[PDB]
Parts: C-alpha cells; sequence; structure tokens
C-alpha cells in the first residue's frame, strides 16, 4: 500500500483504489496501473519533473529504503495476476531489487523529488509507474 499526496490529488495504484479514490476519481489508466482521485486537504509532497534514472525506494516487505538504478518509462509485458490479465503495462520502469505484491504504493524519489510508485515485482526486479509526466498534478 501508499499514495502521493499532491495538491488537491492522491495518486494510488488503479488496483488498490478504495471505493473513495472511484467516488471522487480524476483519472485512471488501467495500461498504467495509476488512478488519481481528489483530495479536500493540501497535499505533502513534491514531484520530480526531470530524467534521472537512480533513485531510493521504500519497501515495506523490509521495512527499509534502497537505492536503486532504473530503466526509462516504457511498454512492458506483465504477467498476469488477481488483479489484471496478461498485458503490456506502460509508463513503467524497472530496476533490479526487492518488491512483494504488498509492497505497491512504495514511493520512488530522485534529488528532485516523487518519481513514481511500485506497480509489479518479483525474481529480485521491482517496477515502478512513472508519475513525472502528470504535469497537471502541479495545478
Ligand atoms: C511489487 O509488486 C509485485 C510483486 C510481485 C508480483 C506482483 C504482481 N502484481 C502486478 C501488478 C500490476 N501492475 O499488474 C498488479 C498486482 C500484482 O500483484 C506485483
Ligand atoms: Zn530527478
Amino acid at each position: 500500500s501508499g499514495a502521493i499526496y499532491v495538491g488537491n490529488y492522491r495518486v494510488v495504484n488503479r488496483h488498490l483504489a478504495t471505493h473513495n479514490d472511484w467516488a471522487n476519481l480524476v483519472w485512471e489508466d488501467s495500461s498504467r496501473d495509476l488512478l488519481v482521485s481528489s483530495t479536500t486537504a493540501q497535499g505533502c509532497d513534491t514531484i520530480a519533473r526531470c530524467d534521472c534514472q537512480t533513485g531510493v525506494y521504500y519497501c515495506s516487505s523490509r521495512r527499509k529504503h534502497y537505492p536503486v538504478s532504473f530503466s526509462k518509462p516504457s511498454l512492458i509485458f506483465v504477467e498476469a495476476s488477481e488483479y489484471y490479465p496478461a498485458r503490456y503495462q506502460s509508463h513503467l520502469m524497472l530496476a533490479v531489487g526487492h518488491s512483494e505484491p504488498g509492497d505497491c504504493g512504495g514511493i520512488l524519489r530522485c534529488q528532485h523529488g516523487v518519481v513514481g510508485i511500485v506497480s509489479t515485482g518479483g525474481n529480485g526486479l521491482v517496477g515502478f509507474a512513472d508519475v513525472r509526466d502528470l504535469l497537471w498534478l502541479d495545478e
């Protein structure tokens, strides 16, 4: 679990969104595993607007943060799960690191701010859903 709070928005993994997120829906994209809902309280986070390929992410299954080198946002094949059929997930960035299903929502940050959230994993890999292209989050 985990979310990004920026301005009047809350960003979560689409497969983990609550009834409240869907009742206050702003935007969702099943192909990115992202959903954005509106909030009344002002958000605590800043979004990175950069091309960084190194950063640090929170791994809840280890209660630790890990430094990672990650690929550029791209279309990657993701195996079927209880939440989606087998499909290509877009705007996904891969890195070597520990991740288990419950780790989705952990934030990945660089020196400029929030880069994305954990969305995929297994086999010593961790995938992050990028949010840096969502410029409207800042307004
Ligand atoms: C860290 O996330 C992991 C780790 C191992 C396995 C998985 C598998 N999986 C893929 C997610 C997707 N973005 O399609 C949906 C939910 C899910 O359990 C995730
Ligand atoms: Zn950066």
